[PDB]
């Protein structure tokens, strides 16, 4: 629906615009620095399980910030919740907000990271390494 976005703005600056489709994620092509039980290295991939939303400055200006909500699993939700509650005090931590929103018959957990920036430092570093 639409009131999902109303749930997204939470308590501050609801001057938001959908940064793509409706109540679903959007696809982006970004660099990562990954390492696990298979793939390994620092290179470009295609992230998808994320819904972007842009904050709109006063006078309806397109400010430079974003609200990024991500869908997940579940144990992930409680784990991340635990850690965030444990660490919420250092200044250099983007204020998160966790909740659950029902789409179909499914109060799926959603994680909203607030007032971030478009391009992670990873993007900058890559673009300066593999310049063309």
């Amino acid at each position: 629906a639409q009131s999902f976005l109303n749930r997204v703005c939470g308590v501050s600056a609801a001057r938001l615009t959908p940064c793509g489709t409706g109540t679903s994620t959007d696809v982006v092509y970004r660099a990562f620095d990954i390492y696990n039980d298979k793939v390994a290295g620092f290179a470009k991939f295609l992230k998808t399980n994320c819904c972007r939303f842009q904050e709109k400055d006063e006078d309806d200006n397109l400010i430079d910030s974003y609200f990024v909500v991500k869908r997940h699993t579940f144990s992930n939700y409680q784990h991340e919740e635990t850690i965030y509650n444990l660490l919420k005090d250092c200044p250099a931590v983007a204020k998160h907000d966790f909740f659950k929103f029902r789409i179909d018959g499914d109060m799926v957990p959603h994680i909203s990271r607030q007032r971030l920036t478009k391009y992670t430092m990873a993007d900058l570093v890559y673009a300066l390494r593999h310049f063309d």
